[PDB]
Parts: C-alpha cells; structure tokens; sequence
C-alpha cells in the first residue's frame, strides 16, 4: 500500500514537512 499522493499534499506544505525531517 504505497501512498503516492504523499508527494502531492505534504509536499504542496512544508509546515508539516520541514518540522517532520526536524524528527530526531
């Protein structure tokens, strides 16, 4: 189960993306 649309709405933000690579 490969969600691609992975690269269409995390990737269209990057709130929730720059402080998701902000990981640990």
């Amino acid at each position: 189960k490969k969600l691609k649309l992975a690269l269409a709405k995390p990737a269209l933000l990057w709130k929730a993306l720059a402080l998701k690579l902000k990981k640990a």
